[PDB]
């Protein structure tokens, strides 16, 4: 059921060399992978090597894994291969700035979880799947697509010559799969609200403790949200172009809902584009800003993400004032 890369594809990646000029840019939070499409797989290899080490994974298996992952993302407007690499780069930047707070196993697991976190996304939301009783909603009662993404991740690792984690001890192997499962499930925004509220309380009361596994799981979960939403932390033109893709996907879902006799929420209605700026303001105030605010309190080095998010909030406010 999984697509598999070709030999030409993974061998090509093995020989790829990242232009020297980008080495410096990739370390920055605001880096936009957009203008370097042919280099995306190579950029991921580079980040894994820098964060985890050039020998952390057998190169041949890592290249097969990456190119097969790319082949299992669909040609949808937003939850595609570009989104996966963008989210993984944000994780790389967060890890580089907070390196020793995380174990080697966590860094490998998180970069991989980010690349695979939307695997086989079809362009439809959990709301849609559950509303119309898709088979996936029966199999996965909550966090439907996310449980599916994790299942797809395991399926790729099971492809011949694709298991980049086999060299881990049996104990660490189970530990990394759990890190990945929890990280992918955390990308279900439905869970973010409670996770952020809990973390803020733990932080403020001083009970937050990183040697407490349940606390670590929650911090990692907020990092996942922060990376998944990072388009709001790029330079405005980038943030604006990405929003176009996000809505293109939403509108296609809304179109299907109308065919089934259900009026879509305004956000998914292509006939209600005038409501988008206010909708963005609402998302930033209720989701994005609080997310990066709490992440910055827990991990000070991530402050640049919050500053960028605040700048974009101001940009959406300018749009509402008619200053676009
Ligand atoms: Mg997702
Ligand atoms: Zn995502």
């Amino acid at each position: 059921h999984m697509s598999i890369c070709t030999s030409e594809e993974w061998q090509g990646l093995m020989q790829f060399t990242l232009p020297v000029r980008l080495c410096k840019e990739i370390e920055l939070f605001h880096f936009d992978i957009g203008p370097f499409e042919n280099m995306w797989p190579g950029i991921f290899v580079y980040m894994v090597h820098r964060s985890c080490g050039t020998s952390c994974f057998e190169l041949e298996k890592l290249c097969r894994f990456i190119m097969s992952v790319k082949k299992n993302y669909r040609r949808v407007p937003y939850h595609n291969w570009k989104h996966a690499v963008t989210v993984a780069h944000c994780m790389y930047a967060i890890l580089q700035n907070n390196h020793t707070l995380f174990t080697d196993l966590e860094r490998k697991g998180l970069l991989i979880a980010c690349l695979c976190h939307d695997l086989d996304h079809r362009g439809f939301s959990n709301s849609y799947l559950q509303k119309f009783d898709h088979p996936l909603a029966a199999l996965y009662s909550t966090s439907t697509m996310e449980q599916h993404h994790f299942s797809q991740t395991v399926s790729i690792l099971q492809l011949e010559g694709h298991n980049i984690f086999s060299t881990l001890s049996s104990s660490e192997y189970e530990q990394v799969l759990e890190i990945i499962r929890k990280a992918i499930i955390a990308t279900d925004l439905a869970l973010y609200f409670g996770n952020r509220k809990q973390l803020e309380e733990m932080y403020q009361t001083g009970s937050l403790n990183l040697n407490n596994q349940s606390h670590r799981d929650r911090v990692i979960g907020l990092m996942m949200t922060a990376c998944d939403l990072c388009s709001v932390t790029k330079l405005w033109p980038v943030t604006k172009l990405t929003a176009n893709d996000i809505y293109a996907e939403f509108w296609a879902e809304g179109d299907e809902m109308k065919k089934l006799g259900i009026q879509p929420i305004p956000m998914m209605d292509r006939d209600k584009k005038d409501e988008v700026p206010q909708g963005q303001l609402g998302f930033y105030n209720a989701v994005a800003i609080p997310c990066y605010t709490t992440l910055t309190q827990i991990l000070p080095p991530t402050e640049p993400l919050l500053k960028a998010c605040r700048d974009n909030l101001s940009q959406w406010e300018k749009v509402i004032r008619g200053e676009e």
